[PDB]
């Protein structure tokens, strides 16, 4: 059977995008507490998004607005990109559709301690139309907050990836999120007192249950 063993080697494939979104937010606050100015910052971010690959589907820097601008253009200043050949979306940066700085994966990260991650709801991005999760995490400049550095991971990928390996390691998977969300579900069920196997990514984590597949 080796219910177990195979179970922790599905939970391995499945902390690979969990790894990856960790490095590519390292390398974005790193960019974002450089002193790289806007245009070379906008450079280094369209060359990260070329090069991570994944489940990995957007992401970028949101600097902490300046509301008080008399010129509406100025306020909102965020650099985000998405994988469609790498495009660069200005859409949240328009004062008029309100600006980033109050949506859940921001004020997750806000002012919180350099070094947090945070998990956004499943969601549709309102400009790329891509279902999603979003990984934040805050920056610093100067000792002061800066801004949000975030990551997106297709959901569409993530179910294809997690399925596929569950399906050549002989496994049915559920892949719950921290909001009890089901992420994913491959040929997952209990009858005749099979056995389920529990792992917990973290309290407010991703959670799997496994069986075996017949
Ligand atoms: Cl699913």
């Amino acid at each position: 059977n080796n219910l177990a063993l195979r179970a922790e080697l599905l939970a391995t494939q499945i902390r690979e995008p969990l790894n990856n979104s960790i490095g590519v937010l390292q390398s974005l606050t790193s960019i974002g507490k450089s002193a790289a100015d806007k245009e070379e910052q906008e450079r280094m971010l369209r060359s990260l998004f070329s090069v991570v690959g994944g489940v990995i589907i957007s992401g970028g820097l949101w600097p902490e607005p300046n509301l008080s601008a008399t010129d509406p253009s100025l306020r909102y200043d965020s650099l985000f990109f998405n994988k469609a050949q790498v495009d660069q979306l200005s859409s949240w940066n328009n004062p008029k559709a309100g600006g980033y700085d109050r949506e859940s994966w921001y004020l997750a990260a806000e002012r919180e301690a350099e070094g947090l991650y945070f998990w956004s709801p499943v969601y549709v991005d309102p400009y790329t139309r891509v279902e999603m999760i979003t990984v934040s995490t805050p920056y610093y400049r100067n000792g002061q907050f800066a801004g949000v550095a975030t990551v997106d991971l297709s959901l569409e990928s993530l179910i294809q990836f997690v399925a596929a390996t569950a399906e050549q390691y002989n496994l049915g998977v559920n892949l719950k999120d921290a909001f009890g969300v089901e992420v994913v579900s491959h040929n997952f069920r209990t009858y005749d007192n099979a056995l389920v196997s529990y792992y917990s990514f973290g309290e407010f984590n991703w959670q799997i249950e496994v069986v075996n597949a017949n």
